[PDB]
């Protein structure tokens, strides 16, 4: 009863890589970069992909980094969201119809213009912990409830 998506942040020493959605999901607000699972596609394979297909960037390694699954009242699918991470990147990020990427320094991450679940698992993130998480939602702005614990391995 869930569908498969990705999420990849090119996380730096010092910046973070996040993207303006300009339409369609996640308008708006800044996001990390995936989409959805191909038939016959990896979990790693289809985030690399949708990495390379919406910033533009070639990533060399991922490393898988959290588990996230997201419920919305009233809507029978949950989101089973596969997050990674990688510093090792190469090329420009890319500006296109439909996304606008910018990097942001550590302390200067958007997050009243991200959304809510961001303010609780992105700064596990961003101290290199791995994480397993659970978020309810009504609409898109409100969090009923949830839970997020630190695990060894994802
Ligand atoms: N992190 C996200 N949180 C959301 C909360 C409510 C509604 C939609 C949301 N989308 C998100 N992301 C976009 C790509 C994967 C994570």
């Amino acid at each position: 009863a869930s569908r498969l998506y990705t999420l990849v942040l090119v996380l730096q020493p010092q910046r973070v890589l996040l993207g303006m959605k300009k339409r369609g999901f996640g308008a708006g607000r800044w996001n990390g970069f995936g989409g959805k699972v191909q038939e016959g596609e990896t979990i790693e394979d289809g985030a690399r992909r949708e990495l390379q297909e919406e910033s533009g960037l070639t990533v060399d390694a991922l490393h898988k980094v959290g588990q996230i699954v997201f419920e919305f009242v009233g809507e029978p699918e949950l989101m089973d969201v596969h997050v990674f991470c990688t510093d090792s990147i190469q090329g420009t990020p890319v500006e296109s119809d439909e996304m606008r990427p910018c990097w942001f320094q550590l302390d200067q991450i958007p997050f009243k213009d991200m959304w809510p679940d961001d303010s609780y698992w992105f700064p596990l993130l961003l101290q290199k912990k791995k994480f397993h998480g659970y978020f309810k939602f009504q609409g898109q702005d409100t969090i009923l409830d949830y839970t997020l614990r630190e695990v060894d391995t994802v």
